[PDB]
Parts: C-alpha cells; sequence; structure tokens
RNA sequence: GGGUGCUAAGAUUAAUCAGGAUGUUUUUGUACUCGAAAGAAGCUACAAAGAUAAGGCUUCAUGCCGAAAUC
DNA sequence: GCTTCTTTATCCTGATTAATCTTAGCAC
DNA sequence: AAAGAAGC
C-alpha cells in the first residue's frame, strides 16, 4: 500500500488496546491502551429493571386513584378524610359476600383487592381471611405446620379469581344498594382486571411516550415490535421478509435446487425442470425432505443427488414451502386468490401479532377496507394460534425487494445466491452504531473508530490494520465432538418431548393447545428430563399433569443467581415448585436448602446429584458448590460482546477501504496464535495493570506481518526494561449526570446515646434481617460484644433481653459454629417474646443503634417522629479553585443528587442559589477563582512545590464531606492501588487498606487538570475558565 | 488460509414491553411489656394505610418521564 | 486530619425483535 | 468498588 505502518486493535468490552510499527524497520511507533469501563453500560440491566419496577407501582397506585374518581362521581363518597384504615378488608370482602356492607366498608374491601389483583396468565378472600384466622398472617412468603409436616404458602393467586369475587361482592351490595350501577361495577373491574398489551407499551393518545405505541411523532403504530423488525442485507432502508412469506419460501427452494448437483448434462437443474419441483410441491398437501427427494428421482434414482443441506444426524433437508401448503388449508380463505404481495403481508402480520387484537388491528390498518369479512379474520386468529411454531420462527435475512431481483435469476443461471449478487453487485461511528441496541458492544465500537480515525490524522493511512478475533480452528476430529455434542442436545429435547408426551397423552406429540401462552415448556420439560422429573429442593416428583395443567405451581430457577453470576445458560437453571424458589431466595442450594423449612437436607441432594446420570456436568458443579459466593467479591455476556464489538469494527473497516478505495489491508488474528506467540516470544504479561493491552495490540500488529535484524529489534523493543514505563493511557471521561444517587435502602433514625454520648444524637438504626441464620447471629455477637445497649430490645424491652436472650446464649451449643438462637428453634420453635402467659409474639429481627447520621438524603414522611434517610450518596463532579489569600487550594464536591427537576420548567439543574450554598459548607471562599471541574477518571498532575517531585493520578471523586478538600485518586496506570504504594511526600503514602484518600487543601502543592486524546497524548490544564459550568 | 453471503440447527447473550409476590421505611390499629384506668413505651409480631431511587410532566388517565447512551 | 473498615434489597410469570460464536450444505 | 463515619 502507500506507506509502512500496521495498527494493530485489541477490542474489549472495557478495553481497546493500540500499536504501530514499520513493517519494514521494526521500530514500535506508538502504543496505547483505551479504557472505559464497561461497568457503567452493563448497569443498563439496572436501568430496564428499576424502570420497569416504577411502572407497576406508578400503575398500581394509579389503580387506587382511579377508584377515588369513580367512588366520587358514582355519588358512593366525597370525603376521603375520614376512611379508617384500621379495619380489616378481608373479613369486609367475605361479609360484603352475602351481607350488606358501608358505602366506605365497601371502598375498604375494593381498595385492599385493587392492590393485590393476582396473576392473570372459594374466593381468594375466604382463603386470605382464613390464613389470617388460623395463622395470624397473610402476605408474602411464608411457613406453615400441619398435621406434622411443614408447608409454605403464598399470596398469589389468579386474576380472573378476584374478579370472580368482586363480581359477586359488587352484586350483592347492588341488591342492597341502589347507586352501584351497572357501569360502576364494569368500570371497577376494569380498574381491577385490565392491563395492556406487551406489544402496546405504555401510554395513551394524550400521553405520547417513545417506549410504546403512542410516538411523540404523532405516528401511533399497531405493535411496537414492528419498528424492531431487522433490515435487509443489501437494501438497508426495507425491512425484511417473514420466513412465512411467499417471496422467502420461493427463494429459499429455488437456493436450495441450486445447490444441489444432478445427473444431468449440465450437473445443474434446469429452468423448466424447477417450475414444476415448485408446482409439485405448492400443490401437494402432504410433503417432506424425503417425499420431495423421491420426486425428482423420479424427475430424472435419489440416491445419485448431492449437495443437499444436511441435518445434525444426517436426515438431509430441504425447504417444502411449508406456510404456504398449510396456509391453503384455510376453509374460509383460498390461499390462491391472492396475489405476491397480499399474501407476503399476510405473513408479516400473522407472523409478528401473536393475539386476536393485535391481528385483527394489522388486517384493518393495513389491507384495504373490504378485503377481510369477521368470519374470515376469526379463522386467520385460531390458525396462527394453532401454528405459533411456523409463526414464530423469524423473519429471513432479505426483503422482498432484493429477492425479487434475484428470484428471476435463480430459475434462469443454476447459480446460488452469492455468485448470482457478486455478478451483480473517515466513518461516522454515530451512524455506525446508530441502530445498533447494545450500549456494551456499541461503545467499544465507537471507542476502536475514534482510535482508527486519531490514528489515521497524526500518522497517515496504514497499510494494514490488524485485529484480534475471538473465534476457533479446529481440525476433524474436534469438529465431530462439537457436533456431536449439539446432536446430544437435541436429542435430549425431543426424548424429553417424547417422555413427555407419553405420560400426558399416551401419544407421541403434545398438543398444541398446550403451549399457548406457555412457549417455555420444552425448556421446562427439558429440565423436568434432567432432574428425573423431580424438585430438586422439595425432592416431590413433579407430574407434566401439574407442569402444563397447573403450570403457576413452578418457577425455573437460576441456581447460582443471577444478582450474583449473570449466569443465564441452561447449566444455570432447575425447574421447582413456586414457593421452593422464593424461600431459597439470593442463595446457592447449598446457602439454603438447610435453612429452609419445606426442603429437602443437601446431603439427600448431595446425594441424588452425583447417583443421577442426566445432570449435566456443569449444572452438578452449580448446584453442590459449597462457596459463600457473594455480590462483592473479586462471564460469558462480556464474550458475546467482544465478537459483537470486533466483528462489527472490522467489517466496518473494509466496507471503509473498498468503498473510498483507500485499499489499507485488514487482517485478522485469533487467540490462540497470539496467547502462544506471547509464550514463545519474550513478553511477561505483568500483574493487575493495564499495560498488557497495548503489548496485546502490538502482538497483534507483528503476527500479520511476520511473513518476513527488525524480527530481533521488534522483540527486544518489546521486553526491554525501558518499554514499560513508556507506554501511555487515556481513559473515557464520565461527565454523565442523573446516575444511581445513593443506596436503596430506606433507614430509619432514632435520638439516643451511645458509647460516649451524653447528649443525645441522630443515629441511624439497623436490623438484623433472620437471627436464625449463622450470618445472623454472627452479627449479633459483634454488637453483642461490643455494646449490648445497642441493641434497641436491650433499651426499650430489658426483660426479653436478659431473661429470654441471654439464657439462650448460655443454654445452647455455638459449634464449625452452629447459631444458638437456631436449636433454641429446634427445640421449641420462635424465640417467643417475654409475657407471663407463654402469649408473646415471635422473635426474628432485632432493629440496633448502627452509627451517627452524616450525609444523607432526606426523604422524611410528614408523617414521621424521626427522619428517614437514604445515604451513601453518589458523587458527580468537583469543582476546584484556589485562594490566593491563603494560597491552598478548595476543593467542591457535586453529587447527583445536588441537581434535581425544576418545577416550573422541568429542567433537570442546580441553581446558582444551591451552588453557591455547596460552596460555603464545603468551604471554598466566594472570592476564590474556578480553575477546573473534575469528573470520574480525568487526570490531574499533582506537583510538589517544597520538593521537585510531581505525579500523575487520576481523580475518582471528592470524598468525605466532613473533611473539606479530600479527593479519592486512583492510578494512572492501572486499575486500583494495592495499598502503601510511595507518593510524593507531601501526600505520603496511599492507605495501606487500598483506597488513595488526601486532602488536597495544602499550602505547598501544585494540581493541574490532565487530558488525553484516545491515543493517549497529555496537555497540560491549568485553567478551564473563568466560572464553573452549569449550562442545562 | 482468512473474509463474506443464503439456509438450518446447537450454544450463548443484548434491547424492549406487559405483569406478580416481596423487601425497606413511616403512621395507625391490635397483640406483647408497664400502669388502677386514661394511657405510656415504639421494643417485638401481624395487619392496614402512606412513601419507595432525590425529583419532575399534562393530556385527568389501560396517564407519562426519572439509575443506559450521548463526553 | 489521616487511615481503617464496614457496608451494600430480590425472586419470579408472560412476550417480541436483534446479535455473536460453533457445526453442518452450497457459493465469490 | 467506594462512600464516609468510625477510629485513633
Ligand atoms: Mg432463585
Ligand atoms: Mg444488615
Ligand atoms: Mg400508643
Ligand atoms: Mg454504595
Ligand atoms: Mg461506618
Amino acid at each position: 500500500m502507500g506507506s509502512d505502518l500496521v495498527l494493530g486493535l485489541d477490542i474489549g468490552i472495557g478495553s481497546v488496546g493500540v500499536g504501530i510499527l514499520n513493517k519494514v524497520t521494526g521500530e514500535i511507533i506508538h502504543k496505547n491502551s483505551r479504557i472505559f469501563p464497561a461497568a457503567q453500560a452493563e448497569n443498563n440491566l439496572v436501568r430496564r429493571t428499576n424502570r420497569q419496577g416504577r411502572r407497576l407501582a406508578r400503575r398500581k397506585k394509579h389503580r387506587r386513584v382511579r377508584l377515588n374518581r369513580l367512588f366520587e362521581e358514582s355519588g358512593l363518597i366525597t370525603d376521603f378524610t375520614k376512611i379508617s384504615i384500621n379495619l380489616n378488608p378481608y373479613q369486609l370482602r367475605v361479609k360484603g359476600l352475602t351481607d350488606e356492607l358501608s358505602n366506605e366498608e365497601l371502598f375498604i374491601a375494593l381498595k385492599n383487592m385493587v392492590k393485590h389483583r393476582g396473576i392473570s396468565y372459594k374466593t381468594p378472600g375466604q382463603i386470605q381471611l382464613e390464613r389470617y384466622q388460623t395463622y395470624g398472617q397473610l402476605r408474602g412468603d411464608f411457613t406453615v405446620e400441619k398435621d406434622g409436616k411443614k408447608h409454605r404458602l403464598i399470596n398469589v393467586f389468579p386474576t380472573s379469581a378476584y374478579r370472580s369475587e368482586a363480581l359477586r361482592i359488587l352484586q350483592t351490595q347492588q341488591e342492597f344498594n341502589p347507586q352501584i350501577t351497572d357501569e360502576f361495577i364494569n368500570r371497577y373491574l376494569e380498574i381491577l382486571t385490565g392491563k395492556r398489551k406487551y406489544y402496546h407499551g405504555p401510554g395513551n393518545e394524550k400521553s405520547r411516550t417513545d417506549y410504546g405505541r403512542y410516538r411523540t411523532s404523532g405516528e401511533t403504530l399497531d405493535n411496537i415490535f414492528g419498528i424492531l423488525i431487522g433490515k435487509c442485507t443489501f437494501y438497508p432502508d426495507e425491512f425484511r421478509a417473514a420466513k412465512a412469506s411467499y417471496t422467502a419460501q420461493e427463494f429459499n427452494l429455488l437456493n436450495d435446487l441450486n445447490n444441489l448437483t444432478v445427473p444431468t448434462e449440465t450437473k445443474k437443474l434446469s429452468k423448466e425442470q424447477k417450475n414444476q419441483i415448485i408446482n409439485y410441491v405448492k400443490n401437494e398437501k402432504a410433503m417432506g425432505p424425503a417425499k420431495l427427494f423421491k420426486y425428482i428421482a423420479k424427475l430424472l434414482d435419489v440416491a445419485d443427488i448431492k449437495g443437499y443441506r444436511i441435518d445434525k444426524s444426517g436426515k438431509a433437508e430441504i425447504h417444502t414451502f411449508e406456510a404456504y401448503r398449510k396456509m391453503k388449508t384455510l376453509e374460509t380463505l383460498d390461499i390462491e386468490q391472492m396475489d405476491r404481495e397480499t399474501l407476503d403481508k399476510l405473513a408479516y402480520v400473522l407472523t409478528l401479532n401473536t393475539e386476536r387484537e393485535g391481528i385483527q388491528e394489522a388486517l384493518e390498518h393495513e389491507f384495504a377496507d373490504g378485503s377481510f369479512s369477521q368470519k374470515q379474520v376469526d379463522e386467520l386468529v385460531q390458525f396462527r394460534k394453532a401454528n405459533s411454531s411456523i409463526f414464530g420462527k423469524g423473519w429471513h435475512n432479505f426483503s422482498v425487494k432484493l429477492m425479487m431481483e434475484l428470484i428471476p435469476e435463480l430459475y434462469e443461471t443454476s447459480e446460488e445466491q452469492m455468485t448470482i449478487l457478486t455478478r451483480l453487485g473517515y466513518i461516522d461511528e454515530k451512524l455506525l452504531t446508530e441502530e445498533i441496541y447494545n450500549p456494551v458492544v456499541a461503545k467499544s465500537v465507537r471507542q476502536a473508530i475514534k482510535i482508527v480515525n486519531a490514528a489515521i490524522k497524526e500518522y497517515g493511512d496504514f497499510d494494514n490494520i490488524v485485529i484480534e478475533m475471538a473465534r476457533e480452528t479446529n481440525e476433524d476430529d474436534e469438529k465431530k465432538a462439537i457436533q456431536k455434542i449439539q446432536k446430544a442436545n437435541k436429542d435430549e429435547k425431543d426424548a424429553a418431548m417424547l417422555k413427555a408426551a407419553n405420560q400426558y397423552n399416551g401419544k407421541a406429540e403434545l398438543p398444541h393447545s398446550v403451549f399457548h401462552g406457555h412457549k417455555q415448556l420444552a425448556t421446562k420439560i427439558r429440565l423436568w428430563h434432567q432432574q428425573g422429573e423431580r424438585c430438586l429442593y422439595t425432592g416431590k416428583t413433579i407430574s407434566i399433569h401439574d407442569l402444563i395443567n397447573n403450570s403457576n405451581q413452578f418457577e425455573v430457577d437460576a441456581i447460582l443467581p443471577l444478582s450474583i453470576t449473570f449466569d443465564d445458560s441452561l447449566a444455570n437453571k432447575v425447574l421447582v415448585y413456586a414457593t421452593a424458589n422464593q424461600e431459597k431466595g439470593q442463595r446457592t442450594p447449598y446457602q439454603a436448602l438447610d435453612s429452609m423449612d419445606d426442603a429437602w437436607s443437601f446431603r439427600e441432594l448431595k446425594a441424588f446429584v452425583r447417583e443421577s446420570k442426566t445432570l449435566s456436568n456443569k449444572k452438578k458443579e452449580y448446584l453442590l458448590t459449597e462457596e459463600d459466593i457473594s455480590k462483592f467479591d473479586v462471564i460469558e455476556r462480556n464474550l458475546v460482546d467482544t465478537r459483537y464489538a470486533s466483528r462489527v469494527v472490522l467489517n466496518a473497516l473494509q466496507e471503509h477501504f473498498r468503498a473510498h478505495k483507500i485499499d489499507t489491508k485488514v487482517s485478522v488474528v485469533r487467540g490462540q496464535f497470539t496467547s502462544q506467540l506471547r509464550r514463545h516470544w519474550g513478553i511477561e504479561k505483568t500483574r493487575d495493570t493495564y499495560h498488557h493491552h497495548a503489548v496485546d495490540a502490538l502482538i497483534i500488529a507483528a503476527s500479520s506481518q511476520l511473513n518476513l535484524a527488525p524480527y530481533q529489534h521488534f522483540v527486544d523493543t518489546l521486553k526491554s526494561k525501558e518499554f514499560e514505563d513508556s507506554i501511555l493511557f487515556s481513559y473515557q471521561v464520565d461527565s454523565k449526570f442523573n446516575r444511581k444517587i445513593s443506596d436503596a435502602t430506606i433507614y430509619a433514625t432514632r435520638q439516643a446515646k451511645v458509647g460516649k454520648d451524653k447528649a443525645d444524637e441522630t443515629y441511624v438504626l439497623g436490623k438484623i434481617k433472620d437471627i436464625y441464620t449463622q450470618d445472623g447471629y454472627d452479627a449479633f455477637m459483634k454488637i453483642y460484644k461490643k455494646d449490648k445497649s445497642k441493641f434497641l430490645m436491650y433499651r426499650h424491652d430489658p426483660q426479653t433481653f436478659e431473661k429470654v436472650i441471654e439464657p439462650i446464649l448460655e443454654n445452647y451449643p455455638n459449634k464449625v459454629p452452629c447459631n444458638p438462637f437456631l436449636k433454641y428453634k429446634e427445640e421449641h420453635g420462635y424465640i417467643r417474646k417475654y409475657s407471663k402467659k407463654g402469649n408473646g409474639p415471635e422473635i426474628k429481627s432485632l432493629k440496633y443503634y448502627d452509627s451517627k447520621l452524616g450525609n444523607h438524603i432526606d426523604i422524611t414522611p410528614k408523617d414521621s417522629n424521626n427522619k428517614v434517610v437514604l445515604q451513601s450518596v453518589s458523587p458527580w463532579r468537583a469543582d476546584v479553585y484556589f485562594n490566593k489569600t491563603t494560597g491552598k487550594y478548595e476543593i467542591l464536591g457535586l453529587k447527583y443528587a445536588d441537581l434535581q427537576f425544576e418545577k416550573g420548567t422541568g429542567t433537570y439543574k442546580i441553581s446558582q442559589e444551591k451552588y453557591n450554598d455547596i460552596k460555603k459548607k464545603e468551604g471554598v471562599d466566594s472570592d476564590s477563582e474556578f480553575k477546573f471541574t473534575l469528573y470520574k477518571n480525568d487526570l490531574l498532575l499533582v506537583k510538589d512545590t517544597e520538593t521537585k517531585e510531581q505525579q500523575l493520578f487520576r481523580f475518582l471523586s471528592r470524598t468525605m464531606p466532613k473533611q473539606k478538600h479530600y479527593v479519592e485518586l486512583k492510578p494512572y496506570d492501572k486499575q486500583k492501588f494495592e495499598g502503601g504504594e510511595a507518593l510524593i511526600k507531601v501526600l505520603g503514602n496511599v492507605a495501606n487498606s487500598g483506597q488513595c484518600k488526601k486532602g488536597l487543601g495544602k499550602s505547598n502543592i501544585s494540581i493541574y487538570k490532565v487530558r488525553t486524546d484516545v491515543l493517549g497524548n497529555q496537555h497540560i490544564i491549568k485553567n478551564e475558565g473563568d466560572k464553573p459550568k452549569l449550562d442545562f
């Protein structure tokens, strides 16, 4: 090509390694690590989950706001201030079934029913009220001992049952009350039972939201998943065709038929021979690949035909125009009256839409007015439901338009698609990623593109841009072993489905009716087959009759919880009874089994799992690992995204170096080659630091021009002492506001004297959720040994503390530690609060004075006698000032929670008044000059004035509000400090704990902000502006 | 040998929507403790009602936005 | 003031669209 | 991982 320099890229989810070198000389021209922690984009799972949770709560709250207006307009209640909140609504929901209720009694019964409306895929009040009476509790997920055994209940009931009940209640009230109109009953049942459709989403005509049906643009779709249909591989503004469309069925077969080799004089079929094979299968009612190959065996010996698509086992495959044949079995319609485009569109709607309303609305809106009658669409919706397996197979990679350009050529040429398409025929990173919905893959892509752009303008274009790719070379033996594993996987499902059918019907296939609204049945049945038809936490057998007809009773548990592992694979999944998944909670089977009331023992499972031959190896490893794993310790999704991001860029480059015709070669390397060259070559990848990314990339760049002094020189320059300390680093700064603001925990406070306090102080409460776990007793003892007066029971109920709790710690085992409280309960059941008659309630939790309230967010109810707070408030940015008078620096701290939505405007901002506020509390003189703002991962040089010493750090935040001008810093060259690292004299060693927290408000110290381009070229930025930037 | 295209499967995962049951905390009621009661205490449990990222929107409702990306 | 060290909410049900790797069968 | 009060 033009010049002599080859760039290498090692693209990851949070880093892209960079490296340039002369193909000829072997000199290394540039080395670089670009870092942008993926942790922030994977947070979007946190982001979706909370957004959806916010909508369920909003609508549950609105369900009772809606019921308020219903009650006013009916004239039943106007004044909602004297409504009592201490009646028993569950007793009124059973009383109103036969006897009259007060208008306010009725409001209480309906309001309570609306707050828990049940699932929707003896009335419940009666069952609830009797759980209240015999067990003293209704809600949640609790244990009950019956006839010697322990069972588990939950407050889950079907919405249809709440509907039946409310209908009976309001009807008998209608006997007694004349204001209970039929419209009142109807509109309440809408509030009660009303659900939005999954293909509509949020909003209404007035409330436009681009999350749902009624868009901000003014358009209102029929199905919000229509706009997510992929686009054509070649005509990129055309949507793709349904796999059940005619155009797709014709193209698929045609391309199949031109891919076989026949004994004909051409070795390939003719235009005429094709046309009646199409005509043959299109008019034959029964059809499969075998019957088809039996017929061109007639149209010419079947075993002499070659080139057919193969099955996992080997039972050859070919297209059959299956969708068209079974559509032709419609009676109210004919599948032949319709031209090409009205059958392709019928496939579009029947593929996308899955329910009556979605189908019925699409046909009206996208077919001419008189194209279908009520009985005709009646059959189509029954036809679609009876054939969800055919219309759930998705969408072709091609649009209809492109296939129309190809289809006649496939009739004519005997060429297959590819040879047909060939015969006829800087990068904008934002447009490249405009329609990729994976913020992790999308970000690593833009980071990689933005690097090559900057690499060209500082170095001109390249001869080669090399990209490491996570792909596999395999020889014959490995390959066979893959498809045997892939075969055993499909064999296992069919074996499971067959065993499911025999034990349900006796027949060998299961009716389609069972899979409606339970599309996941196949995988559940597969798990059910792996587990020997047994729930591995309770030990009860699971019968497909319950699994299909009472499918509520079961849930698919993540063995090692997703909160901790993020393992969504089949090996991290079992099918268990619902109540056992719930009690297991966020725990492994090991952590949870023996603690569960309605469950096996862990030894009985340790038995069954290895006595079992159906369970996977990986699945057994997960079911039994005694590892106290948790959320804060030191996955597959990361590999998916590396390949996705690496591929997207690689293709986006070779497209760029073709269409604009610069012809920079674009090559590729695998990890198996680089990782072993690293072993064969010298480079020793060092510990826990970002240097290895730049070296990874250079090894990538070298692996290409390896077909060749210079081979020597390059590896010399690589393994040299003066190399690792010459690598440059550039981090992506995070300036985004309105991130997660604090911890989720809602903390109570009390006034008390603790330790060396003789004036009352405000204390934040903690709570031991369950004293009967060892983690609960462990926490108990730490507090007990340090200060028993911390437990509020010690202070406000000393009878229980010294007459009930203290004796237990005397008379119970404690040891392999064990929990004395749990032993007691194995004896007497739940520790009861002290009383004279044995009357007291049970004890599960103990709250304690924890720490003094410091920095917080105030969420105190107007109700409350004590403040309620959120804590661990997260920072946004730090504004650095200097004060000429004192000579010292003054660092202000901004947090996400300091910005808010301004009421009148709706804008998200901080006002100058409150900003100038934070200025005074932080110790910043009003007559000091702003200098530069610091955001996350901005770099800083901290220069010592006393000595000549200086050091470069990267910023994390302004830390510890009480200690003014205190900031926490992270290293320039790696992720974290180990602890005790030497710094400049004035700052001293970083704390041995690991966190570098230092106050920068001293007298002899110079600090400058530093920026880098994405290549690691830094430039000092001593002053930024006159005033802090606050534009919103 | 890499790259890529059509198809089918196997294995992973991403985006988005509709829902359930909790958990946290406030207040009240009841039980428990104290008091002769009224009550007190706010521990401990159940229930209900309110709040549930701080906080906002307008179109009064199957109402809408608020933890990603934009650097 | 400087360092240490405790602390940190979740389990599911139903659905659609998309991507990546790996086997296959054809092909520039 | 990092907030920030506890601890000295
Ligand atoms: Mg689970
Ligand atoms: Mg705790
Ligand atoms: Mg009281
Ligand atoms: Mg935190
Ligand atoms: Mg603390």
